[PDB]
């Protein structure tokens, strides 16, 4: 595995789009969106969000992640993250977490980092648990199906 990272290209976006297997991948990491994901939904969150950088091995793009919300001094709230199915539980989150750390401490001078998981996404849960997040509440959300569903909102310094 050899990462690298750039922004998020307007030719990217037909791969990114394909990353969420299902209706329910597709909640865990943009609830807002509407299944089927689309080019025209990803690049309407691109654009009133911030940050958007794709993480990219072998020629391939592997992951996505954006910032959706950011304030100055403060702290950034990590959004969007998505994975290539086969390249998952190889690093690409973790490789993209730390790359938009240093983007959020870079650009605005974050001191947290903001991540909020939902509860059925046990692998993101364990994975921002391993990189120091801590649980700090849980909201009630509801799913696609009217269903309500636990939103843990986790953070982390940034010094
Ligand atoms: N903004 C959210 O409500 C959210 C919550 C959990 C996971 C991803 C997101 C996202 O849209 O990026």
């Amino acid at each position: 595995m050899q990462l690298s990272h750039r922004p998020a290209e307007t030719g990217d976006l037909e791969t990114v789009a394909g990353f969420p297997q299902d209706r329910d991948e597709l909640f865990y990491c943009y609830p807002k969106a509407i299944w089927p994901f689309s080019v025209a939904q990803l690049a309407a969150a691109i654009a009133e969000r911030r940050g958007s950088t794709v993480a990219v091995h072998d020629g391939q793009v592997l992951g996505f992640a954006n910032f959706y919300q950011w304030q100055h001094g403060d702290f950034c709230a990590l959004g969007n993250m998505m994975v290539a199915p086969a390249a998952r539980g190889l690093g690409v989150a973790r490789y993209l977490i730390g790359v938009m750390e240093n983007l959020a401490r870079e650009q605005y001078k974050a001191r947290l980092m903001k991540i909020s998981c939902f509860n059925a996404n046990a692998a993101g849960l364990l994975l921002y648990t391993q990189l120091g997040y801590q649980p700090r509440a849980i909201a009630e959300r509801h799913d696609p199906d009217g269903r309500r569903v636990a939103l843990i909102q986790m953070d982390k310094p940034l010094e």
